[PDB]
């Protein structure tokens, strides 16, 4: 195959090394990859290798069905909120994602959780039942190992309509130990109450080298540690009965990953085999239980962290400092987002329909509240140009006008507003149906001609657009084919088949 | 590793033809090119070849200079506005650009006619000097050679004074049946005719040309009537007017003749090769007056003062240049019905006309110039050219479309002018242009980011007004835009204009705004 070398001067600054063969030049893709931003590789196949170009490697969801309030959330059954690195763990206390996003001290961030309960929810809806190994009942229907010193009995419980383990054991002794020995399945769960302090732990066969690693749930509200390999969750006192459930796998990762920065540093380390549950202290202990996942039981945590934590406003107020970019004020702790709000509404939306109990609903109701009211009052309104009412990912001075918060926000309210029924949902309609005139008016401000702006502060500030990765514009794109599906509108299917198009390299016309 | 032939499957679903040695892969120019709308091209050195890659194709215009109101218009010396093929001819009437731009009939379109002089104007400033050779002044200079008239049976010449403008002239009788008076002119380098003229009755002036094609005679009637072009084998006609009072006719033998020989019935001149290389005689005939007989490389003055003199005699009452045929800007847009205004065209008259001001000191120029300033005052609605971008920043419309269309060039052409008008007028009579340009001004800074696509910028804003896809600007108007720019960056000192220049300039190299 007879070709020559030839010198390819590129925009009369830099020469490469090019191909050709009479007329036809070729170009190396290690220019063509850095210069254009594309992605490729060889993939060998079977008696065929084939080099594989992409524009980007994000890919849009295939939607199966139009929206519904009560069924997967948009793209979220392919979400891993646990995994991104500025998860620093899942608190030992509240059973949700504490994040670092910002800076590295961790703080319960809402949008996370209310991702963390919307992930999982859509994961129940989609994915195969976990396979659910009981260890212990305490029924009629052993292989505890009692230590000297230590005593353990099988004894009513007429508080909860059960029987129940009672183990006593002094934190200078062994514990007391049920050999479990699960190979494949690493969510545990177990019901708990504590008399006095101690600590429950699970002695985990890892892939590093085959050596034991221990976690420690223990009776206190101390930061997760990490000493040689001893892990320490915090769960709090447990001094009533509750559920707890931990995936084995995130806790081993968050612990042995455990950094002073913003990111988990990054580990292979997996559980291979869950060895052995160690009790330490005085207290009870019921239905012992190792489950492949625990996705309804994720769900509820977020949900009940975000009742429990929604303000007199009906906020979920931010407690970190957000700087946003050269031009916008520092929006100062106690800030709500609408993306926030929003995805907040759509998690208590659903814990609603699932359970029929009014306190689910009531603060859903309640999380309109900082819609009404502009950035500078504590609220999330932003008006762009005196003339479309929008509702701010980041409340900032000046108007920031982020798309994807936005998108998120009209979802929340689309759902509340066809679960609260016509009376109660009046305030939900009408803050949806202002804000679905100001997104259609206001789309193509988003559109570049080759992919879309994340923010309008090139226009608020005078300066270059803050262009969106792919990955955002993917989402962009998973938003606007969710709401073709609520509302008929032209506009959004248009937008959709050329935000799609982009992904695939194709451009606006010029003139 | 040795070069095989490897496929490349692209987005999934098209495989083409790429190399492959070891681990680099090497892709097809004809598919990059294509895929990602860029430039190349195999260019031959002396036993060397090399591929040359471009992101763009247009380049930048280098300024030299602040600008200023009787300096250079931005770009414009590098302006040929008669080759372009929208000009159909240069109006023997009129003596400037009659354009096809959107009908096949034949119009004039005021800014064809403006930038025509504009571009001369600046050519005037940034050109050698012209040779200019004198043929027949009529005094007692003319004693040695040149002579050179024949004036056969039935034809008579006379020098005689003309008291109505203190010279001698040239006074000639031959029936238009005849072949005429002719004078031998010669010049192999020159084809920029000129000379002053008066009829008594009617007739023609007629220029012979050795031309390219095989060396033939290629001839140019100049004729007394309001007939427009035509062609004929190898004569060429341009209706003159009566010209039954004295003034200057100057013609471009170049641009006459390959206007001629290019005449269709198409929007679009068909293109020729032919050139002069000869002017060999002029032809009198009917009885008149003939004076100043002149060949000059070029006449860039009396280009410039055709537009200007054409714009003050085509202004109407609301001080617009009417654009009188219909323009349907795109599905959208209600269609433009004749008579609509242009900022563009505004902008550049004015930018025109006070340039003409300031040579002449003849008022009648900026007046015409003031009063241009009025359709910026009226909505589009209205028959003006004011648009308001979301009840907050008044614009002036290249195209006053319903909705709003809010074209970035047009707009920025309506403030050069208004500058020039109101650094000219004085404080009094400046007042009105002063604050349409503050105004737009202040437009202007606060809009620019709507039209930055983080690599390239948008013609219009028709994707905000009409719900659509972005009507992207291609790269020849993406450099109008920044000389336009750098142009305001010497006359405003806003940060923000030196920022966008010089991120719009990174564009044109491949580079792109950052994403998040
Ligand atoms: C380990 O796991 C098991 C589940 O497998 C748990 O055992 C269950 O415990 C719950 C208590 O949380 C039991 O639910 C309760 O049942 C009570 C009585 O049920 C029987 O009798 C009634 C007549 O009253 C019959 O109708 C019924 O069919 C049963 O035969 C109820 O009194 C409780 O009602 C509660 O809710 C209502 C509102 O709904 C309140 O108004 C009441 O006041 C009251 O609070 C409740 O329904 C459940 O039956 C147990 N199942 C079994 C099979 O034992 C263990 O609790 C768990 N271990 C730990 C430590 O948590
Ligand atoms: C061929 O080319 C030659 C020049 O190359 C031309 O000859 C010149 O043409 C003009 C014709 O008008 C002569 O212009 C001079 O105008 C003076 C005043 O005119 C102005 O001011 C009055 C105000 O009352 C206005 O009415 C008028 O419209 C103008 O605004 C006259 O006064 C001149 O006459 C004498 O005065 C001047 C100084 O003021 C003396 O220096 C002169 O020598 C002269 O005696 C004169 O009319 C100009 O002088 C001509 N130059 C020469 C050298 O002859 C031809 O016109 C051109 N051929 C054709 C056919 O156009
Ligand atoms: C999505 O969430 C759904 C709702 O939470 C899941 O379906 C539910 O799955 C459980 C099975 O784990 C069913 O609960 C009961 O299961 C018992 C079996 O007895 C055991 O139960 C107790 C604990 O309560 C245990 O301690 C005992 O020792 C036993 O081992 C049945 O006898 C009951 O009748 C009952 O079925 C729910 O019924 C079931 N609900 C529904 C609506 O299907 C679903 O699997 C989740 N899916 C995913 C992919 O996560
Ligand atoms: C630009 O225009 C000026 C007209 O002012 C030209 O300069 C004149 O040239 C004529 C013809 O040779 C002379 O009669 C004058 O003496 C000149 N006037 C001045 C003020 O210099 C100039 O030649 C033109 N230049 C170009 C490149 O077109
Ligand atoms: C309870 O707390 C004390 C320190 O406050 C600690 O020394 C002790 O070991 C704890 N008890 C158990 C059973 O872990
Ligand atoms: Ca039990
Ligand atoms: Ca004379
Ligand atoms: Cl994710
Ligand atoms: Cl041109």
């Amino acid at each position: 195959l007879k070709y020559e070398e030839i010198d390819c001067l590129i925009n009369d600054e830099h020469t490469i090394k090019g191909r050709r063969e009479g007329n036809e030049v070729f170009l190396p893709f290690t220019w063509v990859e850095k210069y254009f931003d594309v992605y490729g590789k060889v993939v060998q196949y079977d008696g065929y290798d084939r080099f594989e170009f992409s524009h980007s490697y994000s890919k849009v969801y295939a939607q199966r069905a139009p929206y519904h309030p009560d069924g997967v959330f948009m793209s979220f059954e392919g979400y891993n909120v646990e995994v991104r690195d500025r998860v620093k763990c899942i608190s030992g206390v509240e059973g949700v994602p504490l994040s670092t996003q910002w800076g590295p001290q961790g703080y319960f961030y809402p949008i996370q959780i209310a991702q963390y309960g919307l992930s999982h929810y859509s994961k129940n809806l989609t994915e195969k039942p976990p396979h659910i190994e009981v260890y212990e009942t305490a029924e009629d229907r052993n292989d505890w190992t009692v230590p000297k010193g230590c005593f353990m009995a099988n004894v009513a419980d007429k508080s909860r309509f059960t029987n129940v383990k009672q183990f006593i054991a002094p934190e200078t002794s062994e514990g007391v130990s049920l050999q479990l020995g699960n190979t494949k399945d690493f969510i545990i769960s177990f019901d708990l109450k504590f008399l006095t302090n101690g600590s429950v732990s699970v002695v985990l066969e890892t892939t590093e080298k085959n050596q034991l690693f221990t976690i420690h749930y223990v009776s206190n509200a101390q930061l997760i540690a990490f000493k040689e390999r001893d892990i320490y969750y915090g769960i709090g006192p447990r001094t009533s009965w509750s559920t707890v459930t931990r995936d084995l796998v995130t806790d081993l990762r968050k612990g042995v990953g455990l950094s002073n920065t913003k990111a988990v540093k990054p580990t292979k380390i997996m559980p291979k085999k869950v060895v052995r549950l160690i009790a330490k202290g005085k207290g009870f202990l019921d239905n012992i239980t190792i489950s492949t996942t625990a996705h309804m039981a994720a769900f509820f945590a977020a949900s009940d962290w975000l009742v429990r934590n929604q303000d007199e406003k009906g906020g979920w107020p931010i407690m970190v400092t957000r700087k946003l970019g050269e031009g916008f004020k520092s929006l100062e702790p106690g800030w709500y987002s609408a993306m926030a709000q929003g995805q907040a509404i759509s998690t208590l939306v659903r814990a609603y329909l699932l359970t029929k109990d009014h306190i689910f609903l009531n603060s859903a109701l309640r999380a309109t509240a900082p819609y009404k009211f502009l950035s500078e009052q504590h609220g999330v309104k932003a008006v762009f140009m005196n003339k479309h009412d929008w509702y701010e990912e980041y409340p900032t001075t000046p108007s920031s006008f982020v798309l994807n918060g936005f998108m998120y926000s009209l979802i929340g309210l689309y759902d509340l507003k066809e679960t609260a029924g016509e009376k109660l949902g009046k305030e939900a309609r009408s803050l949806y149906e202002r804000g679905m005139e100001s997104l259609k008016a206001m789309l193509p401000l988003y559109d570049t001609g080759s992919g879309t702006i994340y923010d309008l502060r090139h226009f608020m500030l005078g300066i270059a657009p803050n262009l969106a990765r792919w990955d955002y514009h993917t989402t962009h794109i998973n938003q606007l084919q969710l709401l073709s599906t609520i509302d008929e509108s032209p506009v959004f299917k248009e937008f959709v088949k050329r935000w799609k198009s982009y992904l695939k390299g194709s451009r606006a016309k010029h003139n």
